[PDB]
C-alpha cells in the first residue's frame, strides 16, 4: 500500500523502474535560463542567508523546521515559482510544499548518508543546477533485524546510485523516503562506466513542512 499510494500519475513516465520505490527523475525540468536566474538569486543573497556546515554550505528559505513547530518566514517569489510547479504536481499530500533548502557543494563536498525524517511530508522533490552529481541509495539497519551474533559483514555499499544532471527534478516518496538513506560521496569526479567531473553544485530541496506556527508565536526551549 505505502508503494501503491506513493505513485503520481502524471509522473510515471519518469519512474526509475530499476530503483526502489518510489523516484522519479524528470530531465530538463527548467530551462537553461531559468537554471542561471536561479544561481544568481541563491548568490546574491544577504551573506546571513548561509550557513556553514562541515562539509558544505546551506540556506533555509521559508523558515528552520524545528520538532517544537517551524517559524514561518515568506518565501521569495523566485522561489515561491518553482514551490507552486512541484506543488502543482501534488507531491505533498495535497497541501503546496512551504520550504526550501539550498545547499550548495563545491568540488570534493557531499553529504553523509541520511534519511531526511519526521520534521517533513514524506516526499523529497530537489532541482539540481550548476554541476552533476551521483546520489547514492543506502538499505537502513533497522533495530527489528539487529543480530549481535551476525557473521563478518563487508563495509556498506549503496545499492543504488543515480546520476542528477544540472535542470532535472529529483523526486523520493514511498520506502525511498521512509526506508532509505541517501548520501553524496566527497568526490571531484563520477566514473559512469565516461567520467563526468564534478563543478560547484547547488541544489533546492523543496519540501512540505507540517508543524507551522501561527504567525507571531514564539515557544522557548
Ligand atoms: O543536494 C541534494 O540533492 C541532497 C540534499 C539532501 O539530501 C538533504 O539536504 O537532505
Ligand atoms: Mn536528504
Amino acid at each position: 500500500m505505502e508503494e501503491q499510494d506513493a505513485r503520481v500519475p502524471a509522473l510515471e513516465p519518469f519512474r526509475v523502474e530499476q530503483a526502489p520505490p518510489v523516484i522519479y527523475y524528470v530531465p530538463d525540468f527548467i530551462s537553461k535560463e531559468e537554471e542561471e536566474y536561479l544561481l544568481r538569486q541563491v548568490f546574491n543573497a544577504p551573506k546571513p542567508k548561509w550557513t556553514q556546515l562541515s562539509g558544505r554550505k546551506l540556506q533555509n528559505w521559508g523558515g528552520l523546521p524545528h520538532p517544537r513547530g517551524m517559524v514561518p518566514e515568506r518565501l521569495p517569489p523566485w522561489l515561491q515559482r518553482y514551490v507552486d510547479k512541484v506543488s502543482n504536481l501534488s507531491l505533498f499530500g495535497g497541501l503546496p510544499a512551504n520550504h526550501v533548502l539550498v545547499n550548495q557543494y563545491l568540488p570534493g563536498e557531499g553529504i553523509m548518508p541520511h534519511e531526511d525524517g519526521p520534521l517533513y511530508y514524506p516526499t523529497v522533490s530537489t532541482i539540481s543546477l550548476g554541476s552533476h552529481t551521483v546520489l547514492d541509495f543506502y538499505e537502513p539497519r533497522r533495530p527489528e533485524d539487529d543480530d549481535p551474533t551476525e557473521q563478518p559483514r563487508p563495509p556498506p555499499r549503496p545499492t543504488t546510485s543515480l546520476l542528477l544532471e544540472p535542470r532535472s527534478l529529483l523526486v523520493l516518496r514511498g520506502p525511498a523516503y521512509t526506508r532509505l538513506l541517501h548520501g553524496i560521496a566527497a568526490a571531484r569526479v563520477d566514473a559512469l562506466d565516461a567520467c563526468l567531473v564534478r563543478g560547484t553544485r547547488v541544489s533546492l530541496t523543496i519540501r512540505r513542512v507540517p508543524r507551522v506556527l501561527r504567525a507571531g508565536l514564539l515557544l522557548g526551549k
